[PDB]
């Protein structure tokens, strides 16, 4: 049941959304007016807190079509956000609280969208976090996690691959409490969705295992849209898409056009609109009092009692389940166990040559238990990344016989851009969730659209990405690295580890799980490095560091990875020739450019000939070396060991090329590649 | 009709690939086994002459699920192509030329594959490239063209986003001639399929508009196999996916486990199936002598002769249609037009400031008249991109009255990762297809997979990225470009072109299109630029040049895009106060690159500081330049100018930067940035 008032508040709705795009003359006003009755009528349902954005146990929402944003920021103002009207004028302005698309960072915001197809595979890793809490705390009596997790997409979303692959493996894991509404209004930016979109959707995602409804007229029929919603949640087997029939611009002269999806109304437009709908035209950024009071009465004041019954309910759970109550109340704190990395593997010059993906493996073996909240997962690629501990139980429909959603370990299949923005959902769901994936370096790059929301969100997922260079050996120049650690080094905030021994691989584990904004990469070897001497989880926890001195050397050799060993052998021939080296290991760019300043500079100095080494492209380098020794070219197809012979990566190779730096400089002087000018 | 020489054929694939792959003691001898029935029926009937495998109208072969190559090597050798049984004895060796994963440099390989999804989204380029030659040049009397295109493919690539976008547009365009063999084992590398991976794969493919057909015994049964070809070839609108079930590692102990799916037999497991197969357990790589002359005359002497009937038909053709026939010619030898570049547009000081965007667009219409191999499109950004020319018909079936088959504007819908494998299909067709696709900078990343691609096989694909900079303004940092093109210069063999004005765009597409062997990214700005005093077409080609000379500069200057006109207006500023600044232009560092070391020298000398300027990551110009002024950081929502003035991208804020970068170094001997060591 809906009266006047709600109707009043779908009209107030519409023109908020469309005085907001055409004050900051830029943005989009069609789907914001088509999918407002949907708005409404969704978020009167749904339990939540203004007041408390951050309740663990709130119905959350995804705007997936980001663009229309407009609608996200006048719901949120009108429902009891902290987002005022001045905010709103501010839409699409420099500086403010309202940028053109939403971001993770503003209250009520649940992931930052806007990039097709994101949303809605983030919506499925926050509804797999759900699933995943609820089977780990709740007790009888005490259902402190239950909530639905709720979608709203487009045409556009629908076409990108990644929402595809992220709605199989929705499909395949039963995931009940994932309602998605799509915005079927026959439009995007080139058209009618007819010249290049004509698939049958609803008959897409029942064979993935999705329930499919369907509302005819989304532009006026609110019991149909509430009808549709509640009948949603009855199937708790399957994932339901409502798709919902609306015209892009509802209300608009020009209403059903492409020319509405991406501009500004016009003033005449606009006038008639509000005239339309009972409004004054020569009035902007109007809400109506019933207005303000409906939310009031129907969201706020009922989302606040149920946010307190919720927390009555949690202090009598820690009383009676004292030791599951401690571990929640820890992780909604966003707090690690106290001294946690203590149970990190620490290694000798003495101990054996390992390959740093078995020493990865080791480190989630010994730490799974410490931490309840990291949950793991492989894209079909589990015996070769060795991201499994084995007492996991894995993250499975209880009906399937493989395991339950109480499992932390998620077999993601061949997913790799799905696996990057459902471990981004899982991250933005709360509860402290570290989730990690793995898969081999060279394809992370199919998740490039995901793992760049994650260091713009700063959601602190780990990426455990194995087969990091030419070392892979026989798989050839399709598998082998090259570009990749240039490209992430490259993107503002993120973490990018390689690894070269086992103290350094235990260090590149602390600092990524401690992480609250920053993401990372773990890059890891198929071959066997020895432990070096002169290692340490101090040490490389600093991201950069000398891990071979020597007095007045004539040359700074810094690698990174299996380059670090290939440089002490390196170094051992060049002693014998009398030339003094140091060897810089430098595990991470990201957190060696943030120590201080002083620090840095005593590990590049001045003076010094600095010549780095690394088996991929040579790039990024500048930053830190003087010369280079790289790859700029494909790899190969052939045995490891003779890959890196034909490249020239061998101790006298390396040795030569140093030689041959000390010469080309003898005698000038030289300046730190760290010092900038300005 | 099949014979017991049938079943010979199909046991001596099976063992010459288990024997493949047990000699390099590495590969995958599971799916190559699996799907030898299918190879052999298939390649029967297929028109292909091997010893002409550039033959237009041949019928191509896609080996999407690369992994199974051991059994296109075994394919390729038996039925007489360029390939012996020594260079099958050097599979995955160092410098072989049967690399582990199938390259496009062999002939036989159609494009390389082994990243999956990949080919099946290459196939429908392929498809889509017959169907516009078909349809531009075929004349009754005369069927120049009418091949299909054949691809295998496995699980992996069924889970893969790109095969969905791919197969999705595939559906819409109705590619009849594009069939697709299945290969449904049940195994993927985790396990089971039902672990990740149970949806209705059929269901999906009707819902795009395919036909499906099954063959539920694909280890043996030949006839059915057969059968399901020859329907689908009747499938005239609608493309065809054969979903045939298979045992992973046929005839193996271990058949039917995913430990036969990526490491070789045991060797008493190769022992017991050569005996059971009728081999000689001691012996390997035997082909029977039966076999080769079997495939000499199913395969070989009638293709020759299928070729060999064609170039008589081609003969008669340009005779009866010189005009047709003399294009079509030229394009088959792979030549432009005698001096096409003649229509490039040119300009000077005293034209119009144009989006760079825009400039793009005036190139498109003064060309595609003068090159029918032009085929272009865009990924739903058509009016953003400018990329769609004025007089042109949309490449849609017939049936659609929205277009036609010999239309050259491609709608790919929000598809960048398929168009981009797609465009890789389409150039690797061959007939001198001269493709394009637009959309924003920030996506093609979505389609990194593909890119990498074109750039280890070369296929001279270009992509004209609109949107590339914080110069979007209002839509804020998920649409603003930061790293993106430090990734493709940190990849090799690819062109990132960033033009700072109407000559250097002219440039950059005489580059890109006479380009063979080279992808090219084109970087186009959304905002006005003026044009270039001292910018011509001749001297943008060389990838870098001096626009602006001072004898005795203090300092110089190093820009790209839309920083070169600031950096312009910078050194007035500098000249002012009696300083005196060359600027120069470098719109890309892949053609700058391959200039001799001399030029680059005089471009960028030794003895003065040198200063980058490009609103876009820093971390790739230190093989450029002393010191950088950039943005590592992403952007932020607001109108252009106000932001560009934000991060300090003014002429004072370049200029007060060059004052301080000649005063950190006066005193200094500096070094060019290009000089290395070794
Ligand atoms: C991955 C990606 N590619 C391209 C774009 C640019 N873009 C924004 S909206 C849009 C299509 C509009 O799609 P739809 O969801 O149908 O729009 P609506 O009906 O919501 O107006 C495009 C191509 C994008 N935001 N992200
Ligand atoms: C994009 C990509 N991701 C990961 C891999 C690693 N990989 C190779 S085969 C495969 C899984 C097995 O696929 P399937 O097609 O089921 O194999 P088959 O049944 O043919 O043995 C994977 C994950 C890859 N080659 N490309
Ligand atoms: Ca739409
Ligand atoms: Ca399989």
């Amino acid at each position: 049941q809906f009266t006047d008032i709600d109707k009043l508040a779908v009209s107030t709705i519409r023109i908020l959304a469309v005085d907001t795009v055409s004050k900051a003359n830029s943005g989009h006003p069609g789907a914001p007016l088509g999918m407002a009755p949907a708005a409404h009528v969704l978020w009167s349902q749904m339990r939540m807190n203004p007041t408390n954005p951050d309740w663990i146990n709130r119905d959350r929402f995804v705007l997936s079509n980001g663009h229309a944003v407009a609608l996200l920021y006048s719901m949120l103002h009108l429902t009891g956000y902290d987002l005022s009207i001045e905010d709103l004028k501010q839409f699409r302005q420099l500086g403010s609280r309202t940028p053109g698309h939403p971001e993770f960072e503003l209250p009520g915001v649940e992931v930052t969208t806007g990039p097709l197809g994101q949303g809605i595979s983030n919506a499925v890793g926050m509804a797999m976090a759900q699933a995943n809490l609820a089977a780990t705390y709740n007790k009888p009596g005490f259902t402190l996690s239950d909530n639905y997790t709720y979608v709203f997409l487009g045409d556009g979303c629908l076409q990108e691959g990644i929402s595809s692959e992220a709605s199989s493996l929705a499909g395949h894991l039963k995931l009940g409490n994932l309602i998605a509404i799509y915005d079927d209004n026959k439009i995007t930016i080139d058209g009618a969705t007819s010249i290049s979109f004509d698939e049958d959707v609803a008959k897409r995602y029942e064979a993935y295992g999705w329930e499919v409804l369907y509302v005819e007229n989304g532009n006026e029929d609110l019991a149909g849209i509430a009808k549709a919603i509640a009948q949603a949640k009855l199937s708790k087997d399957k994932p339901t898409l409502i798709k919902m029939t609306t015209t892009i611009g509802y209300g608009s002269l020009h209403a059903g056009s492409h020319s509405v999806h991406g501009a500004p109304l016009k003033a005449d437009d606009v006038k008639q609109l509000k005239s339309k709908f009972g409004f004054n035209p020569d009035k902007s950024f109007v809400v109506p009092q019933e207005v303000y009071d409906h939310y009031q009465k129907t969201i706020l004041k009922p989302g606040v009692e149920a946010n307190n019954k919720w927390n009555k309910l949690f202090s009598e759970y820690q009383k009676k389940f004292p030791e599951l109550g401690a571990e929640l109340a820890r992780r909604l704190s966003g707090q690690l166990p106290a001294n946690w990395e203590s149970k990190l593997p620490t290694y000798t010059a003495k101990d054996s040559a390992v390959a740093t993906r078995k020493l990865s493996e080791t480190v989630l073996e010994d730490v799974y238990n410490q931490l309840p909240e990291l949950i793991g997962g492989s894209a079909d690629l589990t015996p070769s990344n060795l991201t499994r501990w084995k007492e996991a139980l894995d993250f499975q429909p209880p009906s399937s016989g493989s395991g339950n959603y109480s499992g932390r370990y998620i077999r993601y299949g061949i997913r790799e851009h799905a696996m990057g923005a459902i471990m981004n959902g899982i991250s933005a769901f709360g509860a402290n969730y570290k989730p990690y994936g793995g898969t081999f370096l060279n394809f992370v790059s199919y998740a490039a659209g995901a793992v760049r929301l994650s260091a713009l969100s700063g959601h602190p997922v780990i990426w455990v990405a194995t087969h990091d260079s030419i070392g892979v050996g026989e798989d050839g120049p399709t598998h082998q690295p090259i570009e990749t650690l240039a490209h992430f080094r490259s993107l503002p905030n993120i973490q990018v580890w390689r690894p070269a021994d086992g103290n350094e691989v235990s260090a590149a584990y602390k600092n990524s799980l401690e992480s609250k904004h920053t993401p990372s990469i773990i890059a890891l070897s198929r071959q066997n490095l020895p432990q070096l001497e002169g290692s340490s989880i101090e040490s490389a926890s600093k991201g950069g560091y000398v891990l071979q001195d020597v007095a007045n050397p004539d040359i700074i050799l810094v690698a990174t990875g299996s380059e670090v060993s290939l440089s002490v052998e390196a170094a051992k021939t060049l002693a014998a020739k009398n030339i003094k080296a140091r060897v810089v290991s430098l595990p991470d760019f990201f957190t060696f450019d943030k120590q201080p300043l002083e620090y840095r500079l005593s590990v590049l100095p001045d003076n010094v000939p600095i010549m780095s080494v690394e088996v991929l492209a040579t790039t990024c380098w500048g930053k830190y070396a003087h010369q280079s020794f790289g790859i700029d070219r494909f790899g190969a197809s052939g045995k490891a060991p003779e890959v890196f012979k034909f490249f020239g990566f061998t101790p006298e190779g390396v040795a030569e090329r140093a030689q041959k730096t000390i010469a080309f400089y003898k005698g000038d002087k030289l300046i730190s590649p760290l010092k900038k000018a300005f």
